[PDB]
């Protein structure tokens, strides 16, 4: 035993993934637990780089937003020698792991719904990584909402969660549509960062789409253009993957299952 | 050789320090060596915990920005052991430590000239840990820029880099001013955060100051407000912070001293 706890995560400028950090770090701390973090940069083979950190470490119980392919299974070798791996964010496999995550799904639905009260013609979804589960949730409930809908309907998922990427699939998009579309759903805030940097370098008056996008940001405030936004309940998130590993350490509890924990919606379009 | 460096930093959600922790990462891992990170919330009982830690892992050096008074010695006792000890951000005793810094009091009066240029009748500090080498170099700057204008000067400091912080700072400068000052230097982006908390209560059209930062954040080219920002050149931080690192545990030699790596100046304002 070593009294600390790892997190893998895939991007430490994630505000959501450092706010989660500082959450789990803060609550560990309480219990007499330090954590350890570590970022893959969405990276497989960075990722089993830390793997094998954390295993000779030998930390405590490991938290992981994996970027893994679900056919590899190194982290049940993990797991039978002994070692609670409790997922964040991104679902482990539901028979094998204890995940903690949003309800994704019903917030992409009800997000692009949202959107589609204003009647577009044309909606399009910008996301990444489509292999992810949480992606396919995402893109998931988009589709769900998207029931009964006549107008244009696109949907563009990058290589990576990141700022170039959302700005290279609006750019794709505007040159598909030959202009921009009446609404827009980003699966990640730093996708909608990159497709800011594409807005920008159009002239002032070609910007007034409906935009929604997951995570949140304060200066969302402040933008004449209004964004709905579906932020993680941090704490809460933090909270639970927190117990989970505490009673598989402590009480050698252990059960294999995905929590969810709702989004809150932040309406910033009047409606 | 356990192939593994350690962070130890005060706030993972502040961006500048995610932003070099990140940069070190990627670093690291192209020499062939793994970054630890922790968080100390800039709490000296917390940080010194985190102490025991690397202690432990026996990571092979340890870049910290710390949150621990001049008086405390314990870095002072791992560097004896043969731990290279490399500070960050916040400078260590220069007589026993390599620190890798940014250029801030020069930044800062650059920062604050940029501000007074325009002729406000009022002009603001806010800041926090007034103790700190880094507060101290930043609030300087700010007075030399100063010298010799006769408007209203108010400085306030708190006691954490916080949003909460930024916002109740805000606030009592607003009540001690009647308004809004005409001008406003924050020391730290996550200051300007609370800043914004307060602004953001009062009507569109009673939000308008000149304002400067520390710090970026890409929205700032977006706001209707225009804010000047000294950013940090985290890449270059990284590479110097990470190149002492290595001539360290490679080649044993360690040089102790500052290395101040300077700001990218982002004027917005016009």
């Amino acid at each position: 035993h070593t009294r600390t706890l790892g997190f893998i995560l895939p991007d430490l400028e994630n505000p959501s993934y450092a706010r989660i950090a500082k959450q789990l770090e803060q609550g560990a701390r309480a219990r007499g637990y330090q954590l350890l973090i570590a970022s893959s940069d969405d990276q497989p083979d960075s990722e089993r780089q830390l793997q094998q950190l954390f295993r000779a470490r030998r930390c405590d119980a490991l938290f992981v937003a994996s970027c893994l392919p679900p056919e590899d299974d190194s982290y049940r070798e993990l797991q039978d020698k002994g070692l609670p791996v409790i997922a964040i964010d991104r679902r482990l496999d539901p028979a094998h792991f204890c995940s903690v995550i949003s309800d994704d799904r019903d917030a992409s639905r009800q997000l692009a719904a949202s959107l589609l009260s204003s009647a577009p013609r044309s909606i399009a979804l910008i996301g990444a990584r489509p292999e992810l589960s949480v992606s396919q949730a995402r893109a998931g409930g988009f589709d769900e909402a998207l029931q009964g809908y006549t107008g244009e309907v696109r949907r563009y998922q990058g290589e990576a969660f990141s700022r170039e990427c959302g700005q290279r699939l609006m750019q794709q998009l505007i040159d598909d549509l030959g202009g921009l579309p009446d609404a827009l759903v980003t699966t990640s805030y730093v996708l909608l960062q990159g497709v800011f940097d594409t807005l920008q370098a159009r002239p002032v008056d070609s910007r007034q789409l409906q935009l929604g996008t997951f995570g949140d940001n304060q200066l969302l405030d402040f933008l004449p253009l209004p964004v709905n936004a579906m932020a993680q309940q941090h704490g809460q998130i933090a909270a639970t993957a927190l117990e989970l590993a505490l009673a598989a350490i402590e009480e050698k509890r252990y059960e294999p299952g995905v929590h969810a924990v709702g989004r809150t919606f932040k309406q910033r379009i009047s409606v």
